[PDB]
């Protein structure tokens, strides 16, 4: 009964899951949070244990003691680490060696906060589990098949050639996992196929998958580009930002905080980054929440259609992520916004809750199949780890 | 034989044309340039006359003397002024009164350089021609039919409500003129129709026209958003810009210059902002020019498709502007990039030079008619002026 421990270190937290190799089902999940004076560990969402001014190593030894307690330690056959940004260096998941680590550090200036937390998790896990093989899965690697016409910014070439300024894209692990599930669900030939995947969660992005490969995506060098999101602006006119700076004497630094933390659904609505709250507000007559949601919809539609340009044929549009999986209303309003693509909704199918899992929501006359496919990044990570567990290292 | 004098004041220049009312054809055109120690007036592209350290008033009195010399002065029945930015205040062209002027000044912080030159032209013309009716035609007014879901940025509401931060769009006069010509050329019912117009000139933008009204457009609060252009970046990840600032210690001000003046086709190519030079470079083996053009194409395709989302049906795609009118290659590569919309090119029609004027370039099996329609902003301005010449003021 081997298991895979999957580790995701964020700015201030370590999320983990333990996956049964046989079912790839989750056996245990948890978080060490406020990594702050108030650091705590909650497992299966329960009884926060207090951690000190604990660093990532201490917190992971804690998680490791929780596994020891449950007699899982010796079952840990593989450990998979989620890495935020792999640059142009990583095009697929890898066995972690010293070389891999040095290379993660090399790309780390592209996502300074996140990648340094990912490296702390790797260091801690290597120290705690030296005889277990560990694997790195990058949230950017699926997008490394974009052609330069799709990844270049229209900035001077030197920004690309000497600083790595280009579109990278994110949610790679979700877009990959969902597109693979789509070839089955839609019965498409992977090698002759065109899909658009809309990952709509707290972060949101669109990916165009042509013949199995990502050929366009909505997020940029950073996760700020593309779709408007919960608290993130999405696409914003650089001119407008510069004009706002001059007009308010905000520095680039102020503006960075605004567009990340105060914008999007929260910024428009004045109310919440949470979609269910904004729907309830709209039901109660709140016009700015209505407008926040309409705008969110419009931007999704606009990106889905624009990503279709990278395809030779459009076979399917797939919704995923917390919003994409659960919002009956978002889906319907997006699809109605894409009538120009010949889409038809089956409103019976569309009303089904997410307990129904992988499901077709377009009606028979539709020109493009529409579906909902729940994403499972943990599983995708465990699958790569299992595969890499068969090789010599 | 009345004529309309059409005036366009830029940052450093006054462009003008004199249009025969009867033919709406141009009788004379010219520029006062370097408005700099070296200020000169060239008419019909000829013999620069030297102007002093001449202000806009002096330069216009010069143009007026050139008209006096040719016995046109008393023919000037209308004067039309091109205004860069009308904010949310102007939804159509207007007879210039004191109120109009005050309102242009009110929106002028949105395009400080340009609108102040436009106001100088208006002041000068009012002083030189007090008994001639004058009309203001705004490059943003056609876009004032955008719904909030299409014009709002995902920024805090206060930026919109208290500073007018929203998408405005530009080339309005061209998008309007070309869409009107398209209903004739394509024999479409204006009231039940969906068009995408690609204005590809030095500046470039896309406009979606639904039932006669602009419902989406690619430029933003400023002309910097959207399509990559000659020297302008187009859409760029705000995160990438902030990262570049921090990494190079450039200020917002440096970056503003980069994305306006050093980016786009010039920035990628390292060579020219000029498309014909980049094509010649590509023919000679230059890979960065190839990449600049491919990227320009890709971004056009991506915006055309994304603007289609705002339409209930797509009937036509119309190319216009210097590039759109003359580049056989750009058109073909864009249309090939939109195969997913069921487009078919008639490569015989597409090869025709622009002397052929309004022309269909898609082939019979096409799902969407494709056309080239030369834009004529001077004419559109003169038509509004002529219409407004019939009213009481
Ligand atoms: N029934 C529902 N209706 C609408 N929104 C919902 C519903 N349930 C969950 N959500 C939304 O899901 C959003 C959070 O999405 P999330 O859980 O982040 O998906 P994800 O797959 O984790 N994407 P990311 O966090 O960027 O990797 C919140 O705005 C919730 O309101
Ligand atoms: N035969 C040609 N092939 C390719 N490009 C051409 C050709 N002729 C002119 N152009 C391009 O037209 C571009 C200038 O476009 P422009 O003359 O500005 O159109 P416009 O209608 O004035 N748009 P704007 O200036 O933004 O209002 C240059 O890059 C030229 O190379």
């Amino acid at each position: 009964f081997p298991v895979v421990l999957v580790i995701n270190c964020g700015s201030s937290s370590i999320k983990f899951s333990v996956l049964d190799v046989a079912t790839c089902d989750v056996l245990m999940a948890g978080i060490a949070d406020g990594m702050t004076e108030n650091a705590f560990l909650s497992i299966n969402g329960d009884k926060p244990i207090n951690l000190a001014h604990s660093n990532y190593e201490d917190a992971l030894k804690a998680i490791a003691f929780e596994l020891e307690k449950r007699d899982l330690t010796d079952s840990v056959a593989l450990i998979g680490h989620r890495i935020a940004h792999g640059g142009e260096l990583f095009t697929q998941s890898v066995i972690i060696t010293d070389e891999i680590i040095d290379n993660i550090r090399r790309v780390s200036p592209l996502a300074p906060l996140h990648n340094y937390a990912n490296l702390s998790g790797i260091d801690a896990a290597r120290h705690l589990f030296p005889a277990v093989r560990q694997v790195a899965v990058f949230d950017t690697s699926f997008h490394q098949t974009l052609a330069p016409e799709a990844y270049l910014y229209g900035l001077p070439w030197e920004y690309f050639s000497s600083l790595g300024v280009r579109r990278y894209g994110f949610h790679g692990t979700s877009h990959r996992y969902v597109s693979r599930r789509a070839y089955e669900l839609l019965d498409l030939d992977e090698k002759d196929s065109g899909l658009i995947v809309a990952h709509l969660g707290n972060g949101a992005s669109i990916c165009a998958v042509r013949n199995g490969q990502s050929v366009d995506t909505s997020m940029g060098m950073t996760p700020l580009e593309g779709l408007m999101m919960g608290t993130r602006s999405g696409d914003v006119d650089f001119g407008a930002m510069a004009w706002i700076a001059k007009e308010t004497g905000q520095t680039l630094s102020d503006l960075e905080r605004v567009v990340n933390k105060e914008s999007g659904l929260l910024g428009i609505s004045g109310l919440s980054s949470d979609l269910r709250v904004l729907e309830k507000a709209w039901h109660e007559g709140h016009e700015r929440a209505r407008l926040a949601i309409k705008t969110f919809v419009h931007r999704i539609a606009r990106h889905i259609a624009g990503h279709a340009a990278s395809l030779h044929r459009l076979d399917g549009i797939i919704f995923t992520g917390g919003i994409g999986e659960n919002s009956v209303l978002i889906r319907q309003l997006v699809i109605e916004h894409l009538g120009v693509l010949g889409l038809t909704l089956d409103v019976e199918m569309n009303k089904q809750p997410n307990s129904h899992g992988e499901r077709i929501i377009s009606a028979n006359p539709s020109q493009v199949i529409c579906a909902v496919i729940p994403t499972n990044e943990e599983k995708m990570i465990a699958l790569d780890a299992i595969h890499l567990g068969n090789v010599k290292a």
